[PDB]
């Protein structure tokens, strides 16, 4: 039902944007723009764009077709903004830097949609500031990622828990966990500025998911983080949790594409019991997050947050 | 007016320290200096033509229509916002001719609405400022996309180079942020609604096209510092030449060889495109002055005449 309705909203928004006569498009440029849309936006699983509509339905307690359409419009706006973010991620992870311009086209589609479908609403400026906040912090996250990565070129003393956490927060969690639920609440008439507790919980949830992926990379059926000199949660823990010759071991073997040295790092990890440290982190995190979800007065917000936390647990 | 400029220049420091210490963004000491250096490189360097012209157009509109220090500060804030947005645009322009330049540029882009929000959210014209900068950015990047399609990717069959394509690129790529944005900022600050100024907008846009044609000519005939470019010169040469001259142009254009370059230059000279450019300049200043005077509002006329005079013959 939602599956079949949501996806048509992509076509609706696409044909709106292509035939917004504000810019003079020829046949050729129109096809250029349509291709750079259809490549990036409508492809994937549509996790977050759908989760906008799903969180909206969850909050509701009866849905009109207009309500569903607008929730879908917000969802697709999320998909667009994420397309922009992911094009930049492509560019930043290993005869055409068209990729920049393509990405920048998609970014500038986001407020055209928001303006076309929500200007009359009384929460228009709140949506604009939401997407603005999310974009500012996503790109600030990318900037932290650059500096940390570059500056951890050999000097692994750059890799600290605060740096890891700020990167995970601003780069991903914001557009990944806050943005869709925030979209739903703003449509629901709420003011986000009286939801700092929910915001913080979703942000910690994003940090949680990143720590998960960091561990899964190193322990699961292949992950290449220790080869790639990445700032994993595992290496950040290993740094301050090891002695002096273990620091020498890590400094020797980290960032090395050689399964011998990779295995040296893996077995320093195992001898430091970072699998059990991760199990403890997971348990304490799910407890803190479930506990502080229940602390929230609103029960439906709790339902949405518990949905998310359950979906990502033990993944 | 170097007495009154020094106030503008301090607003850069004010906005910079605001943005750097927005603890909403989690910045370490380290990242804080990274952001400061990527600001100080791009934004405060140049002559500050457009950022100052925001404040100058505001003063002009006031003087003709007491002028508080807050008014000046806010006009300056808008000016520096223009400087930032232009820095972003110019970083992308550099890029389009290790991969940090993208990230730096995007940091500068996302500073713009932080400033607009910090200093103009309370105002009743906030959404109008946001839509102004949004429109300008959409059309600048659309201009870049047209530039990609037309120039580099529309290579050696130069029959792609037409006056309408040239004009659309010049309009959306540059004219918008270069000539509309600064005066529009001042008018929005003045309480006006831009949607009843389409004539002024169109005039400033044509003015941007004019300035680009100027730069095109200076390139081919001039010194300062420093083929296959979509120049106004080649666009004129195309439809103003016969058939063996078309053969000459197709032979020699896009060719890095001073012999063939000179073949193009002297086809230009035998077509009298220097005199065509002088005529273009005269007819353009006349069309623009005439349609400026057509505007009902006299102070808007004063601002537009200021701009058109500043960019004339130089």
């Amino acid at each position: 039902e939602l599956k079949s309705k949501f996806v048509k909203v992509y076509s609706v928004l696409k044909k709106e944007l292509l035939h917004d006569s504000a810019f003079g498009l020829t046949d050729d440029s129109r096809n250029w723009v349509e291709r750079i849309m259809d490549y990036n936006v409508p492809g994937g699983k549509l996790n977050r764009g759908l989760s906008v509509v799903d969180s909206y339905k969850l909050l509701r307690e009866e849905l009109s077709d207009d309500e569903i359409f607008l929730a879908s419009v917000l969802g697709w706006s999320v998909e667009w903004i994420q397309a922009y973010f992911l094009v930049l991620d492509d560019i930043m992870d290993h005869v055409g830097m068209i990729a920049i311009n393509d990405g920048l086209i998609l970014r500038n589609h986001v407020p055209r949609i928001l303006r076309t479908h929500f200007q009359t609403e009384h929460y228009y400026l709140q949506l604009v500031d939401l997407f603005h906040e999310v974009e500012c912090q996503t790109i600030a996250g990318q900037m932290l990622d650059l500096i940390t990565t570059l500056a951890g070129e050999i000097n692994l003393s750059s890799y600290s828990l605060p740096v890891y956490q700020q990167i995970t927060l601003s780069k991903t969690s914001y557009y990944s966990f806050y943005l869709p639920v925030a979209c739903a609440l703003v449509m629901l008439g709420e003011n986000l500025e009286s939801h700092d507790d929910m915001k913080d919980i979703l942000l910690e949830m994003g940090t949680y998911f990143q720590v998960q992926d960091d561990y899964l990379d190193c322990f699961g059926d292949i992950g290449t983080d220790i080869e790639d000199n990445k700032c994993t949660w595992l290496v950040v823990q290993a740094l301050e949790h090891c002695n002096e010759e273990q620091k020498k071991l890590l400094y020797d073997n980290y960032g090395r594409k050689d399964p011998k040295q990779v295995a040296k790092v893996k077995e320093l990890y195992k001898t430091l019991n970072l699998e059990d440290l991760f199990t403890q982190y997971e348990n304490k995190t799910c407890k803190k997050l479930t506990k502080s979800i229940e602390a929230l007065p609103n029960v439906a917000v709790q339902a949405v947050l518990k949905s998310f936390l359950a979906k990502i647990h033990k993944r």
